[PDB]
């Protein structure tokens, strides 16, 4: 009787942990496909994650799903050692990949000032607001500032040169997937406090090791143990919430009731439902101004065997690319992610020429893909991300829903919220737990 919007990670989890609980479900996927913004497809030769790529053992509860489906020994790191490429003061610089790190790993050190006071535990994210915070006022003051300046000024205002200021800049771009400039940078600072404030341990986690046998290994797996089939192409429409019970209509007409909804549509695809009652202005406010995800990620085909990365700022068309496969036709497929998805067309080879161009003129571009989460309906978004101010006035207020409505998804995690798949899965999980909760 749980109606779960969504065949993500987040409804997939949900609808496994009320599956554990002895508790009905059905859930309505839009798209003729599950995994949502995780979506492995052969593509170019070879299969490649159009979302999801990066996982990590620190990250519990992806790594949890890893062991359980098979895939302990299946990861494989992304090349490093690169001949490294930056734009600066409109020229391109070059170093070793050790050079930029060293760069990177000194401007994170002011980048995560406060992380050890904010976040204790790097799973309690408010602390410092909750009336169980000890510390001195000035934290407190500190903390509700950090949410209103951005990643960049923090390296600014710290006496950076240029150089470094083009490098963050270009690297929150991709962390961002968005214009850094908005961002609240307590974002970065927690992810600094889920990752020892080492940026070494960052990278390691968001941007090293992929899954040989994709992210679908892991999304099938969750599916494969339902026992309970998918709704796929059943788009809902609306919601009506209260004390008691929901009742769900899809795009066909048909109305579902249900005890109650968990509803994994991300916000840059909310305003494709009606709620009735409507949501609170506070959590209107947040889907009217989004979050900060509006940039894309790319793959692009050189000729060659090329071991490249390459750093740009704002407004380049990708902000941080580097190759990934090195493959037996004498090609190399590279990634990369950019700040704002309308100045790229991802499946363009003038575009992706256009993009290798920005660092080098003898690298050739034979073939482009990618899917442009911004512009598909049932996304709206890249990986979620935070606008000034959201990091206490955003994500957890879609817990402020006094009705049976539940919003699930790795935007409103505790952890690793937004930018991970393990933020999925923790949100889906626990969501399930507060309907599990309620019924007993
Ligand atoms: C470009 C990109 C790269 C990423 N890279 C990584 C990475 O390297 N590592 C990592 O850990 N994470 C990564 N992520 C993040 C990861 O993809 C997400 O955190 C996670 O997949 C989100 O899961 P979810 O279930 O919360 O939401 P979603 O996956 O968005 O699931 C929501 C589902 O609801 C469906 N839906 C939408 N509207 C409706 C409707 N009206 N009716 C019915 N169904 C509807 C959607 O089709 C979708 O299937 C990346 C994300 C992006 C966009």
């Amino acid at each position: 009787k749980v109606v779960i919007i969504g065949a993500g990670f987040a409804g997939l989890v949900a609808a496994r942990e009320l599956q554990t609980a002895g508790i009905e479900y059905e859930i309505l996927e839009a798209k003729d496909r599950i995994g949502g913004r995780a979506w492995t497809e052969e593509r170019m030769g070879r299969p490649l994650e159009l979302g999801a790529t990066w996982v990590h053992w620190f990250q519990a509860h992806t790594w949890t799903e890893i062991m359980r489906y098979g895939q302990r020994t299946e990861i494989t790191a992304s090349p490093s050692g690169n001949d490294a490429h930056w734009v600066t003061d409109g020229k391109v610089v070059k170093g070793t990949e050790d050079d930029l790190d060293e760069k990177l790993t000194a401007a994170m050190g002011v980048t995560y000032e406060g992380s050890e006071e904010y976040f204790p535990n790097p799973h309690d994210p408010l602390w410092v607001l909750s009336d169980d915070f000890d510390g001195p006022a000035e934290v407190r003051e500190r903390f509700l500032s950090d949410d209103q300046t951005n990643a960049i000024d923090l390296v600014k205002e710290a006496g950076f040169d240029q150089e470094t200021i083009d490098l963050v800049d270009a690297f929150w771009c991709a962390g961002y997937i968005g214009d850094p400039y908005t961002g609240s940078a307590l974002m970065a600072k927690q992810w600094g406090a889920l990752s020892d404030n080492r940026y070494r341990v960052m990278e390691d986690i968001t941007l090293k090791w992929k899954l040989n046998n994709g992210m679908r290994s892991l999304y099938d797996g969750i599916a494969g143990d339902l026992n309970t089939d998918i709704r796929l192409n059943t788009p809902v429409a609306k919601v009506e919430h209260h004390d008691n019970g929901a009742t769900v209509t899809t795009e066909s007409g048909e109305v579902i009731e249900a005890s109650a909804v968990i509803c994994t549509v991300p916000v840059g695809a909310l305003s494709n439902i009606e709620f009735s009652p409507a949501l609170p202005d506070a959590v209107q406010s947040v889907i009217d101004d989004k979050w900060n995800s509006q940039g894309a990620k790319i793959w692009i085909k050189i000729k060659g065997h090329h071991r490249f990365l390459g750093y740009a700022p704002k407004p380049a068309k990708m902000s941080v690319v580097r190759s990934e496969y090195f493959m037996d036709d004498d090609t190399t497929i590279l990634v990369g992610f950019g700040y704002d998805n309308t100045n790229i067309d991802l499946n363009s080879i003038e575009d992706a020429q256009a993009v290798i161009n920005q660092w080098r003129d003898d690298l050739e571009v034979v073939d482009t893909t990618g899917h442009n989460w911004v512009a598909d309906k049932w996304a709206g978004q890249a990986w979620g991300t935070l606008r000034k101010g959201q990091f206490t006035q955003g994500w957890s207020l879609f817990d402020d829903t006094d009705s049976q409505l539940f919003f699930a998804g790795s935007d409103y995690a505790y952890g690793w919220r937004g930018v991970s798949v393990d933020g999925a899965l923790e949100k889906g999980m626990t969501t399930a737990r507060q309907v599990i909760n309620s019924m007993r």
